[PDB]
Order: structure tokens, then sequence, then C-alpha cells
């Protein structure tokens, strides 16, 4: 009982302010690094895990760019425009609700870089509302960029940026279920809400919040010019194997 998940939500609506010196006017998610748009790398790893439909969330004004990404990869999807980018990536996630056609689906940040085997342990049909991809592998990640997770067995105990006890990093990849959308009304929406804050709220409201381990898979989040290096280029090469991105 390991079932493939055919659908993924990909969040591709951030500014990418810290990478502006490299990307200029173009949002980092649609800028090419090693010859593919950054957003294509998590999309390809998800397609290599059986995903066949994306809900791609972009900022107001980039529908075209989102559509080109889907055409290029030859994959089905719908592009959804986010008119409130200042409400954070939790808002980008809650926007996807009307568009999702499955009970259980992947969610990935459009700037999380990971190879297809990172998701190998994500397929257990166990009981959960959220399952976060976590890793201890830290050679690539900037530990100021990733949120930190205290895990006991496979449960999230606590999660955030400034937490004083933690054993894993949040990779920006998740398995979500439709029950997660019921948290949309639990925030005031007068300030930016991050996805890790949604997980912390899930724990605080009695949901089952679990993790799957990336194990030894190379992974990172691309936020600043200093995240780009030879090891990241070799991870991009790996993800693109056998694909004209
Ligand atoms: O992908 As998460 O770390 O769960 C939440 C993301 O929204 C947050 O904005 C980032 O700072 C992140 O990297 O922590
Ligand atoms: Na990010
Ligand atoms: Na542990
Ligand atoms: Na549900
Ligand atoms: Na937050
Ligand atoms: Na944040
Ligand atoms: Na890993």
């Amino acid at each position: 009982f390991q079932g493939a998940m055919r659908e993924a939500i990909v969040l591709a609506s951030g500014a990418g302010k810290r990478l502006r010196s490299v990307t200029g006017d173009v949002p980092k998610v649609f800028y090419r690094f090693d010859g593919c748009e950054l957003v294509k790398y998590p999309m390809i790893s998800l397609m290599k895990n059986g995903v066949e439909r994306f809900v791609l969330v972009v900022s107001e004004g980039y529908r075209d760019l989102g559509e080109k990404v889907l055409n290029d990869l030859g994959v089905e999807g719908i592009v959804v425009e986010n008119k409130k980018v200042e409400l954070g990536n939790a808002y980008s996630f809650f926007l996807s609700e009307p568009y999702v056609e499955s009970e259980k689906f992947f969610l990935s940040c459009g700037d999380s870089l990971f190879p297809p085997s990172a998701l190998k342990s994500a397929f257990s049909e166990d009981e959960f509302h959220i399952k976060l991809g976590v890793s201890k592998r830290s050679d690539l990640i900037d530990p100021e960029k990733a949120s930190k997770v205290l895990v006991n067995e496979n449960r999230i105990v606590k999660i955030g940026k400034r937490i004083d006890q933690y054993n894993y990093f949040d990779t920006g990849v998740f398995v979500m279920t439709k029950k997660v959308y019921s948290l949309k009304e639990s925030f005031s929406w007068t300030e930016d809400i991050s996805l890790y804050h949604v997980l912390q709220k899930a724990v605080d409201t009695g949901m089952i919040v679990k993790v799957f381990d990336f194990g030894n898979a190379l992974w990172t989040e691309i936020d600043s010019p200093a995240d780009l290096n030879s090891k990241v280029y070799e991870l991009m090469s790996k993800i693109k194997e056998g694909v004209a991105c």
C-alpha cells in the first residue's frame, strides 16, 4: 500500500530579492541556472516520482511564464496568480485549494532543489494530515535560510526559524491532505505567514504532523548568489538526467 501521488502544488510567487543581483527583473523561479528555470528542478524530481499534474502558483503578472514552464516540461497543469505576495507562502498555498483535484498531494517551494530519490520515503499510506520532507544533510543549505524542525520518531514536536532544540531541516517539500486547508481562517492575514508557521499551527490545533526523511540526498534552497556553487551545479545536472528541460 504505497500509492503514487499524481498531483503537486508548486509555489513560484516569491520576489527572490537576495538574488536580484543575478536575476535582475526576472523572478529567480523563472531565471535559468545551468540551463533550466529554477522552478523546473523540483518539477522534474516530482515528475520522476509519478506526478502528472501541477497547480503552479505565480505572482500577479507572470501567468505566461508559468504556462511556458508547463508547456516546456510537457506536463498538464493550471497556473494560478497570487495578488497578495506580501501575505507569504502560506497564502500561496491556501490559494491552491479550489484547483487541487486529489485528497493527498505534494507541495514544493519553487526554490527547493532535490533529486528524485529524496522523495523515496514519502509514499507510506500511514495516518497524517501533513508530512514534511526533512534532512540532517547540511553541506549545501544555508542554516539561516531553512527553518529548523524538532522531530521525535516521525512526528514534528516543534518547528520554526529560531527554535533552540532541533535535529532536522525543513526542506520546503511536503505531502499535504485537503484537511490542511481548514487552517486558512486560523491566521489574521495582517502579516506575512510562512509555511513552517502553518505546520506549527497544525501541531497546535491537534493535527497529525509527521515527516519523511530525505536520508543522504543532496538538497538545498536557492535564495542568495552564495547558494550557487559547483556542488549545486552537479545536483542540477543530476536532476536533468534524461530530460530536455
Ligand atoms: O518551506 As518552509 O521553511 O516550511 C516555510 C517558508 O515559507 C519560509 O518562508 C522560508 O523562510 C523557509 O525557508 O523557511
Ligand atoms: Na525560499
Ligand atoms: Na530523532
Ligand atoms: Na482530508
Ligand atoms: Na512565520
Ligand atoms: Na520565512
Ligand atoms: Na538529505
